[PDB]
């Protein structure tokens, strides 16, 4: 295969990228949430998807084995955006970066414990708040982790807040605003740019409004 | 809550793990693969259950969030065991930590490329066939990783090896074999094993058949 390959993530990303795609000319042949398959044809043949998780979305990006793919800011603040291509902020499945804890629950007077998947971000947070903090890595549900006394604040993504509301937590801090961005393959960019840039065009066409 | 809290991952972990708590007298008050809650009392007072990310569970039994849990072999060989007791092998939940690739593939004559979510355990197997290996991070679907040339093969738990299969792989060589296993926090070993002792007995009296 020596079209483009197109790195997506299930719900969220996929969902909201499908109408960019449509507009730049893709249209994916069936429901890849109703498959056990991987790689996807579209209804243009030089145009593949890869449905990943969202975590993998700018590793395969990066060593090439996509050559484009949408990645949400937390995953590539994460990961490190250094050897991809960042072209575009979609504006899509947007939420935020926030600190949050048990509801009026004092911090303790010591080095804090995080428990988060976002170390790196967890991190470099604290320390712009003057705190050198140890991290506790995790994998999903953070917000359980104040409930049972794992940490002492978590590092979460949150949308509406009702996830955090119905453990009995509150952000405490907002970090950043999270959206998609469209990265691409440094040498795909190069390469297979004629392929590459009338759908990137299109992406920011419909990105402005 | 000044029992024990009993750290247990959704799908075949729990659904294993069910029996030999009925059999010591704890049964779960609801189906938590259907709800959104985290922490589910039992019919023992004295025993909730958390429900987490496979990867999560010797976490938080090591910091104590858990008193006791409940771990595959290939997630405490990956996050390392040092710091829990691994009392049992529960003999569930049963797999095999295997390497492969593309069908008839053949290896490339350089230092491999292992896209894997078991990054220590590919490397420490490697080691041992005489092999430097690099090892590219992976969260799920490592099925894929071949079939887009990232790297040259993965390291993955196989059961029936139909996912292998399905997508033209096989499995080159066996690593270990993996089952559950029930781990205990350190300090929990000493301060709670009036409560723990019981069911550590009818866990070990039910797998011996
Ligand atoms: N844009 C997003 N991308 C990824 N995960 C998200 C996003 N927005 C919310 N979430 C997660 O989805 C769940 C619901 O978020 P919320 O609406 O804040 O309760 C939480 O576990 C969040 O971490
Ligand atoms: N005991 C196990 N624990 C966790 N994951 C497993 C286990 N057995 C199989 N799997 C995974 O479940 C899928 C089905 O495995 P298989 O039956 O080998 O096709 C694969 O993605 C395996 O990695």
């Amino acid at each position: 295969f020596l079209g483009l390959t197109l790195a997506l993530s299930k719900g969220r990303i996929l969902e909201e990228t499908m109408p960019l795609l449509r507009a730049a000319g893709v249209e994916l042949l069936e429901d890849p949430e109703a498959s056990r398959k991987l790689i996807f044809p579209t209804s243009n043949p030089n145009v593949r998807v890869l449905i990943l998780r969202a975590s993998d979305v700018p590793t395969y990006v990066e060593h090439g084995a996509a050559d484009f793919g949408v990645a949400g800011k937390d995953v590539l603040l994460e990961h490190g955006a250094n050897h991809v291509y960042e072209l575009l902020d979609l504006k899509i499945a947007q939420c935020k970066l926030m600190t949050a804890g048990v509801k009026d629950a004092p911090l303790p007077n010591r080095r804090l414990r995080i428990a988060t998947k976002y170390v790196n971000v967890a991190r470099a947070y604290f320390a712009s708040q003057g705190q050198q903090v140890d991290v506790i890595k995790l994998y999903g549900s953070m917000e359980l982790a104040p409930l049972v006394g794992l940490g002492d604040l978590i590092v979460d993504v949150v949308d509406t807040g009702n996830t955090l509301r119905a453990n009995g937590l509150e952000a405490r801090d907002h970090i950043c605003d999270v959206s998609s961005r469209l990265i691409v393959n440094q040498v795909s960019y190069k390469r297979k740019f004629a392929l590459l840039e009338p759908i990137l065009d299109s992406f920011k066409n419909s990105i402005n409004s």
